[PDB]
């Protein structure tokens, strides 16, 4: 191997919360050498060695007196000497008062490689394990930055304030390379999405359109073909010395009264398949080197938060570690949690502000509400069921159990799971109630891109593939086009204008962004609830039957106070309310109404 | 009415914790009387007067220095004086420090109609509004105190060591009196089960075969025959002025912070069911009332603790005061409310400690653990399921949301589910796994009087009559005699002989009763955990499938420490323990080993 082949992180910043750096360099026989610098404000802490003769960690304190400049980082060792150009960047102004995604916010979701093929070229590049087979459902279909860039204009017209893709980070796997979550370099955009400066251009392009980036990070694990595989950094770097070693996934061991060490052991060092080596986050060199690649993303791509994979299956002492550090840079940040359990509680436990029985804390803002997101679909697809909708009502009761319940995120759908048109069994009127349900919900929400235009999945199991189809319109040919609207049928259309409408709308509703909630126990498979504030009532109401339902009004006169009518929102019709709310079959109204003293 | 109708409590004790008591008098024109009286200790408080002229709430403060004795309380008015000899009784010495049911307990269900009529005389009483129909399922088939009297060296000699029927006072409705739960006099037994003394001597005669008494109270509700109901002893006295209001049962509305008004009020006040006028636990009356009567029930009958139906549908702040006044009479005394949820935080709500969102305080021990039981009842009944004990075990981790998780009632079934054996689709083999479980968990156990000898029901919906077949043995001429054994088939023999077994064995298993648990995630439907403590270990493994299992034994380590073999207390055989579990199909084992250094 040749001079300094890896350098990491590449560059920092001056100012920053934290003052220590710890530069991980990789290179034949680097670790035999000696660093020496000379930068005012930059202290070099001194060696700690690793066995490793490939790799050096060297450890820098950079003072608040540190200015943005750089200077050479100089390794001494066997009668030759190497070189590295050291940059400290100056931050743009705010940087670490940005402002997170929050619960006036609504996020749309994309895979890069199924969205938009800007750049047919990059499909390929010379020297990586796999090609491109738009006709494989594991396959890399030829999603890019450039067809993203290119359609920033249909996100933002839809409504939506935010975009987090899927991973960009190199993933240079021979199969299944498309999804992201194997990555072989942190601090690399895969050469078939683009350029690292390429991801910087899509967030300021982003951020022109009024849309903020959040970046999907994994922190649990690797791609096998990741080049710390070809020389393990320490021997412990990988848990279980590097050989593949399963979790079986008991991921409430981390947070159980009754737990096996065996079992929390396995969740958090298990790998999650053969091909996801796991990192020991226990190794602080590991845990620096995570904290650091992320803070670094954030800063050079000016994000707007983080959606953390596979959240508990990271060692839980470095995610109080991991959490506090990031939220100590961008105290206004939010980092939305992927912790995939139906159960509130389990949930809840990440959160911050969370008062554990085993004192565990976290400086986590956001999680994923699986729990609730779980509930509507079972609700909206048991049609035969008499009160279906119970489940949702009861389900969002346990919001105490969140300290910023607010604070979730709430998705129609993603990337791992069916379709949200199909989750609904393809019924369009109880589909309707489902987005109004996500667009008036007190959380942050989110709408996985595809779903404007009802495309479907497979309901049954798990049936990655199915949930991941290329977006129409994102490649040249292309029969149908949802960004033009050229080929949809007329259900595909309707549905793409009632995501335009409830998230544009959405985005001026400060009574659904931080309003109250009351709701009311569903009864027949029939809800009412209302978001309110001193300035406006927001009343939906759901007839979730094949059925006329009629509800008298009495029942709901704590938040009625005797308005005689409002006028819903979707249909434009003044709506009775004196004595009795009429809903047709499959029915949902938002009915707006002044505010409430 | 003739002079004094009814007195209620009757008579009291010197010597109680709160020096208070109110006596509710009833009869013709009392209302217009004045109350007076002179006995040392003893001070009459100055009148309060509700505008029914049939009823007079007399308030005396019995302070300590008050000797058991008798005074009369002399009621004039009108020119009319009428008499009533006030009767303070000796207390028992211990009574007030009476050691409730525990963990160390298991706990016997009956219902007194259906277990056994050890007096066919009483099965009509000359003046009541239903006869009795042993054919009809919602008829009175007979069971009466005598008879269960007859059968407590049974019920000792199965293991148990507290006996809990369904409501003994009487119901004297025209159909459905049977169950107990629509009260017409909370101070007598109904007569067709025997008089208040046979009560009494129940309590007395269960105690000297080592078994407490646990009394089923209804707080909420009383039957639409209770003499109240003719002439109300307040207008308020039952919710919504004495007339049928329904709930439509919004549990979680008392405790959701997005709850309306509307629904915890109803959840609350609404009537069950129409034949069940809703008690007004509002007016201090009312909740003096049932404190009282419980209080009374306790003192009189020497009960071991209560159980409480339909708990959440009282008033909260009523259940705060009747738990305290409860606790403060009787320190070490359980009581378990019946909360009908299968989500663990519904149900922790209302345990004794727990720190609640909205600081609502509770002082009830126990509760009924639904969750618990429906986790386990899925997973041997979600026989397609590769894992369904995995809802078991991640149910048992919520044990950190109680207060005191040990204190709650695990049971294998009761009178308004199916069968235990039919919950467990009639399979000898899952059977004993829900047999051992329940016997083996931190929880005190509660088993349901026919489920020793297996007797069956229906399995979906609600079937009340289903679940509550006559006891075999329980009538004078039954060919299947479970007290006996005579008709019994090998199968319900060999269940009955198990439950002896486990019970009488669970008895001397103080790791059991107060040891901590390690349980292992499940593994396709094989479980494995521990009780332990410094004296023994008791492993249970069991294997939810109809194949073999063989689990490598490295993953249990924490627990064997190295232990190569055991022997399984079920079927006496030795089970190998060194490098790897074998289980035979549907297989459970219970092994004991010392415990660990
Ligand atoms: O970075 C890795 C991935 O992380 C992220 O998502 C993961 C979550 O963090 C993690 O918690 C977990 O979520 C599970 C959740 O916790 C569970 O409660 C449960 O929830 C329900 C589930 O959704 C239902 O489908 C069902 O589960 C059963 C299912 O019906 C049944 O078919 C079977 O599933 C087995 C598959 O059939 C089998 O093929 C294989 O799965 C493969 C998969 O086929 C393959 O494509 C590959 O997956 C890739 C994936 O495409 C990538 O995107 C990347 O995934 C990341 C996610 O995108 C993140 O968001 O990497 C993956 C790994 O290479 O590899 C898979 C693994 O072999 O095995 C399956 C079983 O082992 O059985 C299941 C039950 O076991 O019912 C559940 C109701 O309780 O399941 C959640 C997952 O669906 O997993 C997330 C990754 O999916
Ligand atoms: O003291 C009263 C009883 O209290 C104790 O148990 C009650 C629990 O505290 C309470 O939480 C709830 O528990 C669960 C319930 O058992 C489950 O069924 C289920 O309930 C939901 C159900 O799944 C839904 O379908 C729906 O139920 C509605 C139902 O669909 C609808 O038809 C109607 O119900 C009527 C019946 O269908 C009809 O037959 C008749 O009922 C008769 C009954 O057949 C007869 O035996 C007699 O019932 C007695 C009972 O036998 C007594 O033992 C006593 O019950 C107490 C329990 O034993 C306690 O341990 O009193 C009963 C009389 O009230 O008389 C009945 C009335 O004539 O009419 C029914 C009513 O119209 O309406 C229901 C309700 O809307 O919603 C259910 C709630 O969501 O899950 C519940 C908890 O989640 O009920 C327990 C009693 O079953
Ligand atoms: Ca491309
Ligand atoms: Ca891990
Ligand atoms: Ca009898
Ligand atoms: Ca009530």
């Amino acid at each position: 191997p040749t001079a300094i082949e890896h350098m990491e992180p590449p560059f920092w910043w001056a100012g920053m919360q934290h003052k220590g750096l710890q530069l991980m360099v990789h290179g034949r026989d680097i670790g035999r050498m000696e660093a020496a610098l000379d930068y005012p404000g930059v202290r070099l802490v001194s060696p700690t060695r690793v066995p490793n003769a490939n790799y050096l960690f060297v450890d820098l304190e950079i003072g608040p007196e540190a200015q943005p400049g750089s200077f050479d980082i100089v390794f001494k060792g066997d009668g030759r000497s190497e070189r590295y150009r050291y940059r400290l960047l100056a931050r743009e102004q705010g940087s670490a008062q940005r402002q997170g995604f929050g619960p006036g916010d609504a996020i749309y979701q994309i895979m890069p490689d199924r969205f938009a093929n800007g750049d047919p070229s990059n499909d390929n590049v010379a020297g990586m394990r796999e090609q491109a087979d738009r006709r494989h459902g594991g396959g890399r279909h030829g999603g890019d930055i450039r067809g993203t860039i290119d359609h920033l204009d249909y996100i933002a017209g839809l409504g939506f304030t935010q975009l987090w893709p899927t991973p960009l980070v190199e993933n240079d796997a021979a199969a299944y390379s498309y999804h992201g979550y194997a990555a072989t370099d942190h601090y690399r955009i895969d050469p078939r999405y683009g350029s690292n400066e390429d991801f910087v251009r899509l967030s300021t392009e982003a951020r022109k359109r009024g849309m903020g980036l959040i970046q999907d990070v994994v922190l649990s694990h690797i791609g096998k073909h990741h080049w710390w595989m070809k020389d393990l950094p320490t021997p412990d770097w990988i848990n279980y010395g590097g050989k593949f070693v399963p979790t079986q996934h008991h991921r409430v061991a981390v947070q159980d009264p009754y737990a096996a060490q065996a079992d929390s052991e396995n969740f958090t060092k298990g790998w999650f398949v053969e091909g996801m080596p796991d990192l020991n986050q226990t190794n602080p060199l590991v845990a620096n080197y995570l904290i650091q690649n992320n803070i670094w993303w954030i800063e050079y791509a000016g994000l707007s938060g983080l959606r953390i994979d596979t959240y508990g299956y990271s060692d839980g002492a470095f995610l109080t570690e991991y959490t506090r550090r990031l939220m100590a840079e961008y105290p206004r940040l939010n980092m939305v949690g992927q912790e995939w359990s139906t159960r509130v509680p389990v949930v809840a436990r990440w959160q911050r502000g969370k008062a554990n029985f085993d004192g565990y804390t976290s400086h986590l803002p956001s999680l994923m509400d699986f729990p609730l997101v779980d509930a509507m679909r079972n609700a909206l697809s048991k049609t035969g069921e008499e009160n279906g909708l119970n489940e949702v009502y009861e389900t969002l009761s346990l919001d105490y159990l969140y300290p910023e319940p607010q604070n979730l995120v709430l998705f129609g759908g993603n990337h791992d799971m069916a379709r949200m048109f199909s989750a609904a069994g393809e019924d369009f009127d109880r589909w309707r109630m489902n987005l109004v349900f996500l667009m008036t919900m007190p959380r942050i929400p989110q709408f996985y891109s595809g779903d404007e235009i009802l495309m479907t999945s497979t309901v049954k199991g798990r049936d990655d593939a199915s949930y991941r189809r290329d977006f129409p319109g994102g490649w040249a040919g292309d029969k149908a086009n949802a960004f033009s609207g050229a080929g949809l049928t007329s259900q595909q259309r309707a549905a793409q204008d009632l995501v335009r409408k409830l998230a544009n709308w959405r985005k001026n509703q400060p009574v659904i962004h931080n309003g109250r909630l009351m709701h009311f126990g569903p009864e027949e498979n029939t809800w009412v609830y209302f978001r309110y504030n001193k300035d406006k009532r927001i009343m939906v109401a759901m007839n979730n039957n094949d059925k006329p339902m009629t509800l008298p009004t009495a029942r709901f006169q704590e938040m009625l106070k005797g308005a005689p009518s409002g006028v819903d929102f979707l249909s434009g019709k003044t709506v009775g309310l004196g004595r009795e709310l009429r809903l047709a079959p499959k029915s949902v109204v938002v009915i707006e109404l002044p505010g409430l003293p």
